[PDB]
């Protein structure tokens, strides 16, 4: 499922992302944007033998358990695949573990990249919410 903006807003504040750990919805938009493109069967393998899952890009070395990333950790109880899903929930259930293992949304490179310092707010702009 590829998400629109707004839409993706929408499922993300209905899940409770809206200010989590401080982060404004505009961050978690802005950050689903650039690591998925709001696309929840986006995926993309790392240099290290990980893959990374879903609209939020959920590595596979910590997070998820896809049979295929040795020694690595399933910190979030899942499968990877479970974060493919149209349903949103597992991947911000996940996130919201992620976001408070205290480095807050840096663990997401896009974000800190291309979301960070700028005007998220513009992300959920024009969406009823
Ligand atoms: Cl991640």
């Amino acid at each position: 499922k590829v998400f629109g903006r707004c839409e993706l807003a929408a499922a993300m504040k209905r899940h409770g992302l809206d200010n989590y750990r401080g982060y404004s919805l505009g961050n978690w938009v802005c950050a689903a944007k650039f690591e998925s493109n709001f696309n929840t069967q986006a995926t993309n393998r790392n240099t290290d033998g990980s893959t990374d899952y879903g609209i939020l890009q959920i590595n596979s070395r910590w997070w998820c358990n896809d049979g295929r990333t040795p020694g690595s950790r399933n910190l979030c109880n899942i499968p990877c695949s479970a974060l493919l899903s149209s349903d949103i929930t597992a991947s911000v259930n996940c996130a919201k573990k992620i976001v408070s293992d205290g480095n807050g949304m840096n663990a997401w490179v896009a974000w800190r990249n291309r979301c960070k310092g700028t005007d998220v707010q513009a992300w959920i702009r024009g969406c009823r919410l």
